[PDB]
């Protein structure tokens, strides 16, 4: 019944035959996005309908179609065709993902280029990489995709251990021609393998390690209902699943008493993108967008029980369609379980002699996806004392070059001759905020010193000082770690018992934002990246910070468009964009494969209880 | 046989007996301080030397004394008269605690003003708040605490809801007069209970958790021997302790192939200060050391199987002395476990088909202290991958005060009437630094933005900087969170099999540091505490950041005079201190009683390795 339910394998069987009927699904189309649309502001008028919104690519030229449906009533709502060279190109299909190994190998410059450096064609991978947009007028209005190549030893070898740096290829995906082959010079190609299975690289298996055993004898805290909606320890809220941003969570609320107190309306990663700063012409044209390019969602993992979620774990399996409409299923998709959490609280007392103590735990929400070389675990935490948390979780294998005789002060070295350019891994937290309700406020907090004289004697004193944010011109901030400077959330028409606005604060990791030049390509379409925190008005249509078509686009689509209508933000529906990341200088312990490094942000209540909320936690 | 081997009840009593022998432990004789001396650089020798140090009081007002013994001869090696007003007053004893109070019930100055406001005089608790160093010539060479009251309504209730403020009082605790009685005006004491086991206020109790267990069906992958040596997952240490500091880790290495190779000789928490940034002058001189002032070893909590540690624990439980020099078990004082730590390695590959997971875990060393409203949880975590991590966790009761009518830019409100004083917790780590042996340097490392231009076309690159820091005049360094700031300690004898110097990353949190103003009697005494990073060259006797008497000392002490000496530390045995901490505005939240707050900091190998550490852990 709940509007926020889960898309089901029969509802994306009848959009496939609505498009199908209506003309809109011919040999020659492939879908590169589907999905269910949010229902619209005040929908308390109990009117069910779920709308899905497509992306149409066209495999023999024709223009693409942005196509709006409703499964509920079986009608296209509206359909309009696109203009890329305007408006980007459509997100990469996994289909192609093979073209451009294909057409290379038939190409004579590619050929040649490999002769030379007695290369087998067949043992050649070529890597599907975004084109993203430079100097080349002859890419505007076509679907590029750029080439650079891999040599696989045999069928189960590492290819990133063995790149073929000086060369590049850029090719057009739906004219099938090899546009530009760029050859700079022979490097030796890495002989090093990086099997991280092979037991001449591992050694002999650890014998040390003995079992950790998590169960739930009674089964969880939580419980599941309609398919995705968790209610837990006072928190209530749905989890959904697109095909683009992936895990989504809604309607996050907090049962405070007798009353269900709305804090988040929608939270997601809505964008992220690794931007590589070596300036060799092989590489220097490489950022990749995995969420607005690629589509993060298609590539989550299924997730086995014992290895990538340990514990009494609770799936769900989304449904998602192909390129031709039917609907696949991503079998243990999603992973739910809750986990000790050590300390909530603790005092013992000199005074009374009582001694208390009271454990924590958190709820887990995550899936793990796969693009390429690179693998990311995406973690929600929800825990007993109000506190939200997201977590990245990066690993997989780092995308690798040569490393030049002399050195290098772009990239680092592994292994003798590879190497591995800087990077960096930059999010966007989309965080449509819902603190007791729409009516929401950004307040910046900084800490104040203060100077010793009159009224601060001893020169001990500090204080701290908040700015309201009251237009979107205004509402584009930085980061400031020696200011201890945090954002506020507060409902400025809603009071906790002390007569003070309730409200949540956010904690940002202060990484450092995007690198590149502020003159660069990748600044003006990644321009999110380039600070901490945007706050904008609630709109419909204001979905992505880098607009809906990221593929190609030449710049400054998304925030910096919706932030120039300067609305009011003061006392409103707002959302909050939170960019962070991480700066990846690769170490020889990331290679062959990479443990896990982490970031990510958490928002605490600041005032939006009366008291402490675990009084009423158990003593275990 | 180890030298490094827990303190035992034989050789304290053995220490008693020395003391008593020597005429050094009279009935007016106190032992203030009591700890096992380190082996001296060089032990190779296997001269087996166990010594003490002993800070001896005296409550006739007779001079304190500094006391060296070794309890393998049986002999006193040193015996110094201390000059307290110039080197410092000892640390407080437990039995001071009470002293204050009762001092200050037989005062007519006290009870008029207990009087005027109609406060029973048995209800009124005093904290024994350690006095600094201010504007009061008679305090200089005496013992001073000072006292702030709260009322306890009945024996078990929650003083701390129930501040006295606008009443503060100084005592000397050997001759027993109270010296000054400040009474600036009456405030309301605040009425409302916090007694958080009472059902009125947590309300019925949470029926919704259900259990988690952990359990070890086979028992732990670390073994103990010798009392306190630890082998797990190629890690080795000895675990410490102090009454001073706590917990201390000894001989940190990790076991690579056949090499065992050093990485931190000892790590510690080697000061931490609380200071109060309220200007009223009831509360404007509060600044306390808890590991200098009180010792936070000494007041170290027995865990509870269950509820404090959870899992198959093994114990620790450390002896210490008492006043007396009687042996004092510290039952259970010390927890060790490991911890599932979610994935450490995960990729699934396109081209070669392997689909590959493992799993973390964590060793984790703890205890937790409590100091009066105030207890802290002290967390040591060992990696698979090499990561060693430091977290303090912070609870208990935060120190109340009146709210003003009409605000305060300096205390927050907790509930009516109720007021809680910003503050910080600022933590100094000692790291006395042997990666692969004790020629180590430390190198600051800066994210390097490239101009848009030649040799950078398109404006993507970027690089970094890695400066060395030579002698200890230019050690002493601030973070950066803008510009990616990390310090890399590495060894320049030792390379990799890429012949780059082995080294470590210390990554810290970039929160603020000390806000005082810097002409402040705490910023004199808490030099440390005003910048993150200091390197020192090893010296046997520089053990604290603040000095071996922290206690009433003037300022200047510890580290500000010890890199005056202006040593050599590119390539020698060094020592990093490391300043972190948290800026606290107490929220509604954190009343009653305090939910789990964190900070700590990280290190992680730098090319240490010749490549990831882990692949030998096996697929669980
Ligand atoms: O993450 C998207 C870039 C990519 C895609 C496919 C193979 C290698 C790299
Ligand atoms: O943490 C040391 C300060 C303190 C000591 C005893 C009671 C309250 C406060
Ligand atoms: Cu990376
Ligand atoms: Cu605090
Ligand atoms: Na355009
Ligand atoms: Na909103
Ligand atoms: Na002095
Ligand atoms: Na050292």
């Amino acid at each position: 019944a709940s509007p926020f339910r889960l898309a089901s394998a029969g509802e994306i069987s009848e959009v496939q035959g609505i498009l199908r009927t209506a003309g809109l699904l011919g040999p020659e189309k492939r879908i590169a996005y589907l999905g269910v649309l949010d229902p619209a502001r005040g929908a308390g008028s109990e009117a069910e309908d779920r709308r899905f919104r497509v992306f149409i690519h066209d495999v023999s030229g024709a223009r693409p179609q942005e196509v709006t449906v409703s499964v509920t009533n079986g009608t296209v709502i509206s359909a309009v065709e696109l203009d890329t060279a305007a408006t980007g190109e459509l997100p990469v299909l996994e289909e192609e993902f093979e073209v451009v190994e294909q057409l290379l190998a038939t190409d004579e410059r590619w050929l040649k280029a490999l002769a030379a450096r007695n290369l087998d064609v067949s043992k050649v991978r070529v890597a599907p990489l975004s084109a993203g947009v430079f100097e080349y007028a002859e890419e505007r209005g076509r679907r590029i995709l750029r080439g650079l190549a891999f040599v696989q030893d045999f069928p189960e070898d590492s290819a990133w251990a063995h790149p073929v740096d000086g060369l590049v290829a850029y090719v057009d995906v739906v004219s099938k021609e090899v546009t530009r082959v760029i050859d700079t010079g022979v490097f030796p190609v890495p002989a090093e393998h990086g099997n991280y299975t092979d037991p001449e690289l591992t050694g002999p298996l650890r014998t040390t390690q003995k079992p950790i055993s998590i169960t739930q004898p009674e089964g969880p805290s939580f419980t599941v209902t309609g398919g995705n909606h968790i209610e837990w320890e006072k928190w209530s809220l749905d989890v959904g699943f697109d095909v683009r941003e992936g895990v989504v969570l809604h309607n996050i609320a907090f049962r405070d008493g007798d009353r269900l107190r709305p804090i988040i309306n929608r939270a997601s990663i809505a964008e992220m993108v690794v931007p590589y700063g070596d300036p060799s012409p092989i590489r220097s044209w490489q950022n990749y967008f995995d969420t607005g390019e690629y589509l993060v969602g298609q590539y989550a993992n299924s997730l086995e029980l014992g290895c990538d979620c340990l514990g009494d774990i609770t799936y769900l399996s989304p449904v998602i369609s192909d390129a031709f409409g039917n609907p696949r299923e991503i079998r243990n998709g999603i992973c739910m379980h809750e986990e000790d959490w050590g300390i909530l609280a603790k005092h013992s007392d000199l005074w009374s002699g009582i001694n208390y103590t009271r454990r924590n735990r958190r709820m887990v929400i995550s899936f793990f996806t796969t693009i390429g070389n690179y693998d990311y675990g995406f973690y929600w935490y929800l825990y007993l004392d109000g506190t939200i948390e997201f977590e990245a979780k990066a690993t997989g294998v780092v995308f690798t070059s040569a490393f030049p005789e002399g050195g290098s002060d772009n990239i680092s070295q592994l292994a003798p001759g590879l190497g591995a350019p800087f990077h960096q891994h930059i999010f966007s937290a989309r965080l449509d905020m819902a603190i007791d309700g729409f009516t929401n406020r950004v307040e910046e907090e900084d800490v104040v010193r203060q100077t010793m004289g009159p009224g601060n004697e001893r020169g001990n004193a500090f204080s701290r000082k908040r700015t309201v944010l009251t237009r979107e011109s205004e509402a584009v901030r930085e980061a400031d770690a020696r200011t201890g400077r945090t954002w506020i959330i507060s409902n400025p028409e809603s009071k906790n018992r002390l007569n003070e606005p309730v409200g949540y604060k956010l904690h940002a990791h202060n990484q450092p934002t995007l690198l590149a030049d502020p003159g660069s390509s990748i600044a003006r379409r990644a321009a999110f990246a380039t600070k901490d925190l945007w706050v904008t008005r609630y709109a419909d249509d204001e979905r992505y910070p880098t607009g809906d078509f990221v593929n190609q686009h030449s710049g400054g689509a998304g925030l910096p468009s919706y932030i120039a209508q300067d609305r009011d933000i003061d006392g409103q529906d707002i959302v909050v964009w939170h960019t962070f990341g991480l700066t990846h200088f690769p170490r020889v312990e990331d290679w062959p494969i990479m443990p896990v490094d982490t970031v990510g942000f958490k928002l605490r209540p600041e005032g939006f209880f009366d008291r402490s909320p675990v009084l009423d936690v158990p003593a275990n």
